[PDB]
C-alpha cells in the first residue's frame, strides 16, 4: 500500500545555495550555469542568497543576475535577503539586490526593518545606504513625529 509516517525525504535542488553559504563562489558560478535552480528554496529558510554566507556579494550577483529570491523571504519572521546583507555588513550584496528589483522595504516581523537592524548591530555603511535604498516615512508625510497627539482615523 502507500507507506507514510511524517518526516519526508526529498532532496530537491539545493547545491547553488549550499555552495554560496560556504563562501564558495566557484562552485556556484559553475553550478548556476550548469543549470542550478535559480529559484530553489533551501531547507535553511534562508533563500538561495539569504544563505550565501553574506560575506561574498560576488555570489549574490551569480544567483540574483540569474534569478534568485532577493525579495521572497521567511513566512515566520519575514527575514528578507535585505537583512542578510546589512546584518553582515556587506553593502556589495544590497547593491546587487537593488540591481535586480529588490524589495528593500519589508520588515523582519519584529525586526522593524533591515536598515534599523544594520544600524543597531554595526553596519552603519549599510544602515545609512539602506535608508536611502529602502526609503521610509512613505504614506504618512503629515506630522512626522511618532504617534502625534490625537486619535488618528483609520478607515479600512
Amino acid at each position: 500500500m502507500e507507506p507514510a509516517a511524517g518526516s519526508s525525504m526529498e532532496p530537491s535542488a539545493d547545491w547553488l545555495a549550499t555552495a554560496a553559504a560556504r563562501g564558495r563562489v566557484e562552485e556556484v558560478r559553475a553550478l548556476l550555469e550548469a543549470g542550478a535552480l535559480p529559484n530553489a528554496p533551501n531547507s535553511y529558510g534562508r533563500r538561495p542568497i539569504q544563505v550565501m554566507m553574506m560575506g561574498s556579494a560576488r555570489v549574490a550577483e551569480l544567483l540574483l543576475l540569474h534569478g534568485a529570491e532577493p525579495n521572497c523571504a521567511d513566512p515566520a519572521t519575514l527575514t528578507r535577503p535585505v537583512h542578510d546583507a546589512a546584518r553582515e555588513g556587506f553593502l556589495d550584496t544590497l547593491v546587487v539586490l537593488h540591481r535586480a528589483g529588490a524589495r528593500l522595504d519589508v520588515r523582519d516581523a519584529w525586526g522593524r526593518l533591515p536598515v534599523d537592524l544594520a544600524e543597531e548591530l554595526g553596519h552603519r555603511d549599510v544602515a545609512r545606504y539602506l535608508r536611502a535604498a529602502a526609503g521610509g516615512t512613505r504614506g504618512s508625510n503629515h506630522a512626522r513625529i511618532d504617534a502625534a497627539e490625537g486619535p488618528s482615523d483609520i478607515p479600512d
